[PDB]
């Protein structure tokens, strides 16, 4: 493993990814295990669920991403939508699902009204803060990975396919692979105009 | 202290901690540069770059705090303050500096106008990339041998913050991060069992 810092710097968005894996299954498992422990929550509150897709499981998943673009892409749109599916995130190991888990945070805000208004967002703040942790280590153990928001045209689809929870809220998809090609340019906004220091 | 762990130890390490005091194991170009390092390589959607952080450190620090206890005067009465009063003074004021979380709003607006199929999802995507920020400094600051926590007195504080520092009234306040050297360690951490919240299938 890298350094906090170095394994930060190094993650990027890759689309050019395969369907090969660096690791035995069970360091993917040990990731997401990893990140569901220790990233936070409000109140401790732990809303995150993670659900790990691989080998066949993963087709299925980017099948149905096809089917339902079928439904609301015109026909020409869905052939070029399918065969870029079918060259990036499809041909990957594996996809981790994000979902929120909306009893618990319904339960919050029934628990605590005082701060019901703040719990959807502190959700969503926490399922980011697992999304940036499982996207580093995915990397640093040598896969490139994207952040896809396919979600909400396919959430009942996979929590149908997959006997998940009707209250599991998708948050995003991330499928990850050995990388083929490196990420290109990177453009970045003067650090002085983003960030002020007082003293 | 100084020498970094793994990116996994680092998010292991990570806890809340409320008992600090102002002393830093770094020097303040240092501490800046673990904000620089997290807005550099942090990612957002579209590459938007919306997140802002403000690094308050010295009598800035103080000042932050005062005015956290000054708007909390105005919603909480009598003796009840004074409790108040004494936990900010030995949790946050007593820290070394407060990292400041904003996102702007011109941006977000800017994304919503120029893309508007995905203009109901920028709001979101913005506080995603907060948090995704929010991650990186909390885990840094501690590798470095800070204690922190994550604070939420905005939206109370907000326009005294933005008026005091003269930020832009579109730098949307998420959250403050105050931290210093810990002198206490982090209490108990309940887990719910971890089959009931991974599922993996192949
Ligand atoms: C909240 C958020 C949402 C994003 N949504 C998408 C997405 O739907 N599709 C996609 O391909 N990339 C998406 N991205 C990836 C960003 O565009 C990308 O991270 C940014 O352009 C910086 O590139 P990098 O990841 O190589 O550092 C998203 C990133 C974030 C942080
Ligand atoms: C989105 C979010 C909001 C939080 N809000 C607060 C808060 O306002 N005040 C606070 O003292 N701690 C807050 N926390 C800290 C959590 O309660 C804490 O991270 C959780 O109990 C786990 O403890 P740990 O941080 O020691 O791992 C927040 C954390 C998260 C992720
Ligand atoms: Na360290």
């Amino acid at each position: 493993e890298r350094t906090f810092s170095e394994a930060l710097k190094n993650r990027r968005t890759y689309y050019s990814i395969t369907d090969q894996s660096p690791i035995p299954d069970q360091e993917i498992e040990c990731i997401i295990n990893l990140a569901v422990r220790h990233v936070p929550s409000a109140f401790n509150s732990q809303s995150t669920r993670v659900v790990l897709l691989l080998g066949k499981s993963h087709k299925k998943l980017w099948n149905i991403v096809k089917d339902a673009l079928r439904k609301i892409v015109p026909g020409e749109a869905f052939a070029k939508t399918e065969e870029k599916i079918d060259n990036s995130f499809a041909c990957g190991y594996g996809t981790v699902l994000f979902f929120e888990d909306q009893k618990v945070v319904k339960g919050l805000q029934e628990a605590f009204p005082s701060y019901q208004e703040n719990f959807p967002g502190w959700s969503l703040q926490t399922s980011a803060m697992h999304q940036l942790a499982v996207w580093v280590m995915l990397e640093d153990v040598g896969f490139g990975a994207s952040l896809q928001h396919y979600n909400p045209l396919i959430d009942d689809e996979v929590r149908r396919a997959w006997n998940l929870p009707a209250h599991w809220h998708l948050i995003a998809e991330m499928p990850f692979g050995v990388p083929v090609n490196k990420p290109g340019e990177k453009e970045f906004q003067p650090l002085e105009e983003r960030i002020k220091v007082f003293k």
